[PDB]
């Protein structure tokens, strides 16, 4: 699995 | 600002 | 501001 | 697994 | 600011 | 596993 | 500012 | 495994 | 500021 | 295993 999470402000 | 990330497996 | 980041495997 | 958390202010 | 990284296996 | 967490403000 | 990071396997 | 965290201000 | 670092296998 | 945390302000 390739599992990316990018939470931005 | 709140700012929460959450990468999970 | 509040930041929170987890990552887990 | 690859896993990759960014979280960013 | 309060900043809490956490990144765990 | 590559596991990689980044926080940041 | 408080800063916390925990990276542990 | 890569365990690679980083918690910055 | 309090900074607080934990790396652990 | 190769773990790296880095806690920064």
């Amino acid at each position: 699995a390739v599992v990316t999470g990018v939470t931005a402000v």
